[PDB]
């Protein structure tokens, strides 16, 4: 099938940076402005309400109201802000886990994890409906949160457990759905990779790991000379939008797969990577002549500003290769919880 398929899960607590070092350069470090302001606020976790799942079927409305593109849907937002939350609260214990080192922020996280688990959420839906696409994001923000606090002894073990269980069972049924001609094999198969790669990590399900490595290899052959991505060239107006979109999920698998001794980073087909997409994502912001190419519309480029969480995959990709922030969008700290939560605190170093 493809170079990885013999890969295993060597450490299943090394999560998707190295957390003990990172704290350590958090609290021992020279922290610029930027780092400062990325820094998570305590609070007491145990008293916070976190959401309740829904019982029984997750019913979520289509996210655009015909077609991959153009007007959202008014009925989507409404219904999504229920996982939108679950997803914020995740990624920031995982943060400030990572920031403080202190349990408590792993036992909330937990306490929260395992009502949903308990109530089998992200399991029941219909597999053509917009539900799929919910599981994969909110699936990966958990695990990626999770993902952190495995090495963590002071936390109810079994508890642990059993939100590992559940999340491994997610991430195979939604995993088992090969997707239409188009979500085969576009950024949302990246999406089902970056799930599926976190996921196998903290379970040690290593065929689930491989399967996540195999949808990077898949998009490395999907991209064009010029570094585009076939699939996302297809988007009209939000074309822009879904190439860097594209790049997120990406960018997760190539940081996971590092910490078990792989270099995705360094894969390409036919003298192609992701490096070439980065460079075209770059060069298509500064001159979108290069996107009439493949659509007329004028590109919608809200994903394009400081501080949105579109760019996290920035901050690791910088933080690991050095290169330029040429469009000069690395001022304000990042935060994405379905990359991680914030990469300016996880990856993000001032430089000299
Ligand atoms: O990051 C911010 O700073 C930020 C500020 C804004 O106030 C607002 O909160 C904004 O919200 C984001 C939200 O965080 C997600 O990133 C959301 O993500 C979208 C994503 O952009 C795509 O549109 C995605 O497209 C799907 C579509 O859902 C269907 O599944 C379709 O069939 O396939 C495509 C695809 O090919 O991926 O849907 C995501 C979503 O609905 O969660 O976008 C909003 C936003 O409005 O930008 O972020």
């Amino acid at each position: 099938s493809h170079p990885f398929d013999q890969a295993v899960v060597k450490d299943p607590t090394a999560s998707y940076v190295d957390v003990k070092a990172r704290r350590t350069f958090l609290q021992s470090g020279q922290l610029d402005d930027r780092l400062k302001a990325a820094l998570p606020k305590e609070y007491d976790c145990t008293t916070e309400a976190t959401p309740n799942p829904q019982q029984g079927e997750m019913v979520i409305p289509r996210r655009y109201l015909s077609g991959n593109h153009g007007p959202v849907n008014p009925d989507y937002e409404p219904v999504v802000t229920l996982y939108r939350d679950f997803e914020k609260i995740s990624a920031t214990l995982g943060n400030l886990y990572v920031a403080t080192g202190k349990p408590v922020y792993a036992t909330c996280l937990l306490n929260m994890l395992d009502k949903w688990a308990k109530a089998d959420a992200l399991l029941n839906y219909d597999p053509k409906s917009q539900s799929w696409y919910q599981v994969e994001w909110s699936a990966a923000t958990a695990a990626f949160a999770l993902s952190t606090m495995m090495a963590e002894p002071n936390v109810d073990t079994a508890q642990r457990e059993r939100v590992v269980k559940w999340l491994n069972r997610v991430a195979r049924h939604q995993t088992s759905f090969p997707g239409g001609d188009t979500s085969c094999c576009n950024n949302h198969s990246y999406w089902r990779g970056q799930e599926a790669t976190i996921i196998g990590v903290i379970s040690k399900d290593d065929e689930l790991f491989r399967w996540g490595l195999g949808r990077y290899v898949q998009a490395m052959g999907l991209i064009n000379e010029d570094g585009s991505f076939v699939h996302e060239m297809t988007r009209h107006e939000q074309s822009l939008h879904f190439q860097n979109y594209a790049m997120l999920p990406l960018t997760m698998i190539a940081e996971t797969a590092s910490r078990q001794g792989i270099d995705l980073y360094a894969y390409k087909e036919n003298g192609r990577d992701i490096h070439s997409a980065r460079k075209f994502v770059f060069a298509a912001v500064k001159n979108p002549d290069l996107i009439k190419k493949y659509a007329s519309e004028p590109q919608d480029t809200r994903a394009f500003k400081p501080g949105r969480g579109d760019l996290n995959w920035i901050e690791y990709q910088r933080a690991r290769f050095g290169f330029a922030d040429e469009l000069g969008f690395m001022t304000v700290p990042i935060f994405d919880p379905r990359t991680g939560g914030s990469a300016t605190l996880l990856a993000y170093k001032p430089q000299g």
